[PDB]
């Protein structure tokens, strides 16, 4: 709302997206997918995402709502669930991803909704 300050609402993103990264152990999304070594990976996928881009985005003002934000996160996940096959390690990575950083999310949310 009218209340919320620019800087305040970037410190608690910046906290955020290293809570999701902490939940991240496997650092399977450290860093964008490479294209030298997954070369159909833009076939399937419309909008790559990864920890790092995130982290641009984050500081070149971006992300000026919680949404936003959080939308980006869920990319990183439903990226991997449609390339990936379910018997895989990756795809049950990014499941377990979804619930531990929906968690991170829930908690962060309240911390945005009380800057007014
Ligand atoms: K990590
Ligand atoms: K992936
Ligand atoms: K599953
Ligand atoms: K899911």
């Amino acid at each position: 709302g009218m209340e919320m300050q620019l800087t305040p609402f970037l410190i608690l993103l910046r906290k955020t997206l290293e809570q999701l990264q902490e939940k991240d152990t496997g650092n399977i999304f450290s860093e964008p997918v490479p294209l030298s070594e997954v070369p159909d990976y833009l076939d399937h996928i419309k909008k790559p995402m990864d920890f790092f881009t995130m982290k641009q985005n984050l500081e070149a003002y971006r992300y000026l709502n919680f949404d936003d934000f959080e939308e980006d996160f869920n990319l990183i996940v439903s990226n991997c669930l449609k390339y990936n096959a379910k018997d895989t390690i990756f795809y049950r990575a990014a499941v377990r991803l979804r619930e531990q950083g929906g968690a991170v999310l829930r908690q962060a949310r309240r911390q945005a909704e009380k800057m007014g």
